[PDB]
């Protein structure tokens, strides 16, 4: 009635040309066997947002460093998942079709090698990144041992209204990849445990690990109980493998188990449903 | 540039009578008075929820047991707020104007003795609790040392949309008066942290402390930075008194520290807009 | 698939004649109905070591002082595990059959006033402690929602023997009722732990709570899941109540996920009943 | 009156030849010698488990893989320890003389060359592992500062009957040794801490640490007094040095300081006798 | 080669009139004998600052308030003492023999009634005490198992001249009582752990706990190793006795195992720190 | 009304030459510019004790291993800081002018290239290093966002003389720099606090990372506020970098909202008698 689950805490790549992306996905696809082989159980593995491309600020809206959502890569990806039979989480910085600036994305693919989900970063800086706000909305989709999954992208996890929308949508599990630097370590473990809680929830986050010569990204791989109560916490080094067992159905008894008025009472709800939020 | 609060954790009332209530009324007003002599600097005391009338489960829906807002209650801790010359924050299950279920109400006194907030309960912690959901929104007022102060109530605080609405309206200090059962004292520390993190935002909170024949409340009065740190925590005496120094000028300069997507990608703040939220 | 706890931190009597038990008895019986009113979901409540009969060291020995297991104290127990539909655990320091020295005894009470479990003190907390070690091993018996209960007392828990017997008889929940002073708090809350991490199994424990004039009694109710995180911990204060959800099969499906000669030697002594350091 | 002690959370070894199996060794070498340098006084230094040959386990019971204890392999062991006069830990997949399944194994040598103690581990895990369950017991040897040394290796320290064993033999402090993946970290921390209580001793306790391709070892070095408190815990990352001063006789006087003798637990009769069913 | 310490978290008294403090006295005594018999080992048991006569700001320079240090209150404790058979620090309000300002007066009394350590606060809690500023220095005697015994009192440990001062003159192991509010539990728990690393120490601190009508006293009885590490560590509740073993000759191995540079410490020595 | 600062965990230097020094001296003037770079409001960074020419026991003393401060070394750091325009604290062994033992400093740059502070280690610890007592006293210097800076170096920070100095002196933000090993890691999180506590003072500390060989140094940067709470802790990786927003202006308001001495141990340090 549950499914085991490893976050892979992947070290940051420093990646200066489409070669190194290249070497990033067949690392990729190397820690997907050699994790399960060294995890049987294993059914879902979760790697960090930017693990793919880096974090290249000078070049990751080039066309060399941008990818088709589907395309080679995540059909790789997806290579990788049906033969170790597992469901795995990616991240692309991935080309707009319509030729406008480019999405940050992530991807479910199941032991088929399907995609079942495709998810666009809602919430970008946009300081520093560059990416265009996702318009795909927050999907969910099927998981192992019972699980609706819902996947956000970094900066997601600290807006209320992500886990909340996730959870709306019927998620029982959402996963957050991530490539902070050490600043919000403290804050990224506490919305994780609060994402949880107010939507009696799992959450399974992970970041990137290790110094690529300007941040040091904390790793932290993440689970918490959908009473908000931290189960495994990784630590700050590249590789390691944050590893939990989930039950899904747990969550939903406790959403079933503990006629009401139904206006709104909250400005700030009908400003941002209406585009005023200001 | 800051200003001083108290947070009590008042012992829960057993009430029978209105003559328990009365005994609160005083024993609510010596506790002003006697914070003030210990604290000279002090410029905000908050008592808990239920903290003038208890949790009776059986008489708190009668006459006996409500009181009008304002009232002879509220005149007394408006006298004893001008008398020290503080901002107080006090808690009054309100009987309803038009008969029906009756509210449960907090209010802010300022140190001249005038009533600056009314607030009523939105989300009464179903299905134990028969109080009518509130019907004034979430207001906000100016408080001391450059505060915009707004309080929320126990079940409120477990809300994300709650802490939101306030900062939303311009508060940089969030109060949280609560009557929990020790059975929530872990998620209501993360919500404390969680709420202030999310907005940018102090928080102040305090529970009932002791036990009334049923539940152990759990006190435990808390401060939290606006970067979700936790500043100062009491534990579970009746009694304990938690202070801390506030700068609310901090939380905005932190806050103020193309345009933006304002298209809204949330089902549920939309269907929550509309009155739909399902 | 689970079941609803209530640990009490139950405060220490002070008790100087039997008059002062059935204060104490009057108490229990009245925090069994007011924690369910509380907590409706409510099937297990247990109260600590002590709680009928304080700890007066010049008189808990005496004839007053004891009572008989089952007994009119059992029986009133009984009546309100029945009324209010839970399962309760009972600390009475029990009369010896035979006029020895006393038992000091832990009973389950199930939602229709049957005493299901009937368990005495293996372990003594000598010297201060005058109580015959229990000759009635470790019972196990069967729970609310799929659960295999077995209790213990106070010293019981620092001996991981303990906790493994009760799981080798087939418990996946084990009760720990304890009437400790403040000096052994960090211990109490690691082989609550332990206990439960190495057999995979659910821990609740309680202890007694305040000021009896001459200890201080540290409550910290606290429930551990099987892979020995502490799910719930409660602090010091007198009538705290630690509640939890247990998953009993969970810890049953932790387990059928998983040489025969004896490598130990204080197995084959203890086994032998010559155990000496 | 105490001893000085080092843990030495050594990075995971990626052996695919004896080559490099002759690496480890060399460094294991060369890290002796260079921490009795940095800490003048040190008389114990401790290595993981697999800290010689790695968890390959393709390759890890063929011959190339293997070694004999004592052999050469050890030999140089004991001639660093006696050239930096301190008591070292080692590991060592050891060849079966009878043939068959090979040991894992761990030594003791003193800081005059000899190999005061060898065991054989006891609980082997058989899902993943291949060695034998170990036929020596749980042997106990004199070491620095007053101490009666006893060594675990891995799944042994989550058994509590390996921990009572030690200290029943006369150990006060127990040396674990492992190569655990991530996964197990807080039940790694919070045994060695109850392993101490429970027996009033002291536990020493080191992980490799790092990523072999496969798992990450969490190393985590531990240390923790008689009554269950840890002292010092190392973190992650390869190469941390854990250290401690240990005063054995304060475990000695706080089993001198501070009956029935029958068994009541069925447990223990049963694996006495080979009957654990 | 040590010895059982057992920390009071005494309920703070309100007291309104001597009567008062007889009972408080009446009941540290009754704390004596029982946590004695609880703990037969027990060597050296310390009670809180104004455990004897409370906070009444309004009546604690009063002569009604006040005690001769010795006089009769401590020559029941002494008594006491001598029958348990153990070392007690205990808290005086000592009237001023000149009539001046009284002095916030900490004492220890020997298992044989000997008062062995008189203090006086060295640093009162300003601007809210009224004390005169200790002019006994800070002793230190010779205590259970080969311990050195010194006593600070309150915000006495939040310097740490006071904890160096102590172990420069020789004492292994430094006793803190305190009547704080619940406004500095953290940084009463920091200093106590520094005061006892830093000058490779023991100490053991408690505070009052409880509400007197004003301000919530934590409690919070604390033991730290000589290395800065808190053995034991009780919560905020009235009467909780936090107990731990000390052995006094480990910290002494520890610390056997010439210009000024800071300008403080020259205006401090001429009596010049501005 | 406040800066931000960012504490470098610097991996430890294994130095066996002049070349490998300044191997060193490039990756730190690289890391100010990239650290900039990552922290645009970047103001103040700290790099700890032997960043520069590392801990071989064996040759730290020898003329290859030494500097003169000011000298070229500090002014390709001041370069570097003029550049970016931060405030740098850097470690140097300095060759002690006087031909005598050499001596352990530190110094503060201002985004200007200007040497606004220069420090030695006032307690060297003579068992094991070698450095001559410091002969400058425990200085203090303007830096931003209205802070007064001390810097102090290593064992320092153990002696609650020093951090009573830095405030005595006027600072409100107290600088450590450290090449400790692992065996204090919990004395060092525990003076750091206490250090700011007692004096209402910001503290600001950095360790080196990673093994040399000998020991692990833990790095773990910390920066605690006035009243002694960790505000941010890294943990024990090299490279990781630790930032914190600091706001000098509320430990002075903190500090703004008999005289004759009681300690004996006073009067004998101040007249060298302290024995």
């Amino acid at each position: 009635s549950g499914f085991l689950t490893a976050l892979i805490q992947y070290p940051v790549p420093v990646v200066e040309s489409r070669a190194d992306i290249d070497k990033q996905i067949q690392q990729i696809i190397k820690t997907i066997h050699s994790t399960k082989s060294g995890y049987p159980g294993l059914e879902l593995i979760v790697f960090p947002e930017y693990s793919t491309q880096g974090l290249n600020t000078k070049k990751w809206t080039t066309e060399e460093f941008l990818c088709t959502v589907p395309g080679p890569e995540t059909d790789l990806f997806a290579e990788a998942c049906k033969e170790s039979k597992v469901y795995g989480v990616f991240s692309i910085m991935e080309k707009n079709p319509d030729g406008g600036e480019p999405y940050n994305t992530a991807v479910i693919i199941d032991p088929q090698g399907e995609m079942i989900l495709k998810y666009r970063k809602l919430n970008p800086w946009v300081p520093v990144e560059p990416w265009k706000a996702g318009d795909l909305g927050l999907p969910v989709c099927d998981g192992p041992g019972g699980s609706k999954l819902a996947v956000c992208i970094c900066h997601d996890g600290m807006f209320p209204e992500v886990a909340r929308e996730a959870a709306y949508k019927g998620a029982n599990v959402l996963i957050r990849i991530s490539g902070y630097s050490t600043q919000v370590s403290e804050q990224w473990m506490l919305t994780n445990r609060s994402n949880a809680w107010q939507n009696l929830m799992y959450t399974l986050s992970v970041n990137l690990a290790g110094y690529d010569g300007v941040f040091y990204y904390f790793g932290e791989g993440q689970v918490c109980n959908f009473d908000g109560t931290t189960l495994v916490q990784g630590h700050r080094n590249p590789w390691e493998i944050v590893t939990a067992e989930v039950y899904p159905e747990l969550a939903d008894q406790a959403r079933l188990g503990w006629g009401g008025v139904k206006e709104n009472p909250y400005t700030f709800v009908k400003d941002l449903a209406e585009g005023k939020y200001k």
